[PDB]
C-alpha cells in the first residue's frame, strides 16, 4: 500500500523556516515540518498539527504546491507526501523536543545538510513552481532514480479517510 505524509515549508519573501531534527530518525538534518497523517484527521489537520507541535506556529492557510512519492526497494509501502507551503504564520517559532526551527535566507539554503531529494524539488518550490515528484531510494536516502515534473495545478487524490 502506501503511507500518507505531510510536509510544510514556511516561506516568506526572502527567507524560509526550516527545522533541524534534534533526536532520533534523521537527526542533525534540516527539513520542512510535517509527518505521518494519523487516522482520524484530514491531511490538512495533520499538516497544521505537525507544524504546531514542531514549531509552535499556527497558519491562516496552506497552499498545495507539490506531491512527492518516495519508494524504497524492498518495502511495499510507498510514501505519499503532500507538500504545502505558507507565508501567513502566527506566533513565535519555538522548538519541540524533536525539532528546532530556524530562518534561512533563500540564497543560503544548506542543501548538504538536508535530505538529498530536497536538492531536486526544493528549488522548484522556491521559484513558486508546483510539481509532481517521484523518487526511488535504497537504504536511508540513496536515490536510485527520480522523475520531477512542473505542474499547472496539483492533482487531488480524494482520500476519503483523510
Ligand atoms: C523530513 C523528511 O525526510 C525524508 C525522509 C525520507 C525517508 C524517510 N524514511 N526513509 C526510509 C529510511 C529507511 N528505509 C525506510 C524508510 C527515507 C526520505 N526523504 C526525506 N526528505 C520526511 C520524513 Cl523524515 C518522513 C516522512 C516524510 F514524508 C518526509 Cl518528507
Ligand atoms: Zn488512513
Ligand atoms: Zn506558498
Ligand atoms: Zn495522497
Amino acid at each position: 500500500a502506501s503511507r500518507l505524509y505531510t510536509l510544510v515549508l514556511v516561506l516568506q519573501p526572502q527567507r524560509v523556516l526550516l527545522g533541524m531534527k534534534k533526536r532520533g530518525f534523521g537527526a542533525g538534518r534540516w527539513n520542512g515540518f510535517g509527518g505521518k497523517v494519523q487516522e482520524g484527521e484530514t491531511i490538512e489537520d495533520g499538516a497544521r498539527r505537525e507544524l504546531q507541535e514542531e514549531s509552535g506556529l499556527t497558519v491562516d492557510a496552506l497552499h498545495k504546491v507539490g506531491q512527492i512519492v518516495f519508494e524504497f526497494v524492498g518495502e511495499p509501502e510507498l510514501m505519499d507526501v503532500h507538500v504545502f507551503c505558507t507565508d501567513s504564520i502566527q506566533g513565535t517559532p519555538v522548538e519541540s523536543d524533536e525539532m528546532r526551527p530556524c530562518w534561512f535566507q533563500l540564497d543560503q539554503i544548506p542543501f548538504k545538510d538536508m535530505w538529498p531529494d530536497d536538492s531536486y524539488w526544493f528549488p522548484l518550490l522556491l521559484q513558486k513552481k508546483k510539481f509532481h515528484g517521484y523518487f526511488k531510494f535504497q537504504g536511508q536516502d540513496t536515490i536510485l532514480d527520480y522523475t520531477l515534473r512542473e505542474v499547472d495545478t496539483v492533482l487531488e487524490h480524494h482520500h476519503h479517510h483523510h
